[PDB]
């Protein structure tokens, strides 16, 4: 039987797209731009803030200074911490706070894979800290999803190998990163999105311990 759970945060345990997307259109407004939607954010969501930015100006083909794009840049990271000093318990998606007291009173290792730069204080804030055995850094990683190094290190860091693990994610980037580190994945969402070849839950009251067991003994 699998021996940990390597979660992703944003759309897994928590939705944290909603507060990227309010900072970056909170700053669009700031500096008199819009079109700063929830259908353009499309464009931003998990891309570099470089990347973001670029996309956002040329709304307004506005041109910045080096200084102006730095400045803007913090900003928007500034807006977003401010954003997330709201995040409480209530924000836990559905199934997951019963499935991490499951997952620990059966000595499974849970540990959190994601790219959050606020990962430590979003699970104090949701009351989830004392459930996880640890929370992978991505500053100490070498590469982002979709590479594989972020669910090694989760898993590692709980002292497991990742084909010890199961991988709960929701992104086509973070599926495959679970695949290729050794782990099994069961997704999140739609298999239009996510693929045919692996096990689908349409939300995450689905991930019980239950059907965790059930996939892992009908795996590969
Ligand atoms: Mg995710």
């Amino acid at each position: 039987m699998f021996k940990a759970v390597l979660f992703d945060l944003d759309g897994v345990i928590t939705d944290t797209a909603e507060y990227h997307f309010r900072a970056w259109k909170a700053l669009a407004e700031e500096i008199g731009i819009n079109g700063v939607d929830r259908q353009f954010n499309e464009q931003l969501k998990g891309v570099s803030a470089e990347d973001s930015l670029q996309k956002i100006l040329d709304l307004a083909d506005k041109k910045v200074s080096a200084e102006e794009f730095k400045e803007l840049a913090k900003r928007k990271n500034d807006n977003y911490v401010k954003m997330i000093q709201d995040v409480s318990p209530a924000d836990v998606y559905p199934g997951i706070l019963q499935l991490l007291k499951d997952l620990r009173s059966n000595k499974i290792k849970i540990a959190l894979a994601s790219a959050s730069k606020n990962g430590p204080f979003l699970l104090e804030r949701m009351n989830l800290t004392g459930y996880f055995d640890a929370i992978a850094d991505p500053a100490e990683v070498a590469a982002s999803k979709p590479a594989p190094d972020i669910f090694i290190a989760a898993a590692h860091a709980v002292g497991v190998a990742p084909s010890e693990s199961i991988g709960l994610e929701d992104s086509q980037a973070g599926i495959q990163a679970i695949k290729d580190s050794g782990a099994l994945p069961i997704g999140v969402g739609r298999p239009e999105d996510l693929g045919d070849d692996i096990v689908i839950v349409p939300d995450t009251s689905h991930y019980t311990l239950e059907f965790l067991k059930e996939v892992w003994l009908q795996k590969q």
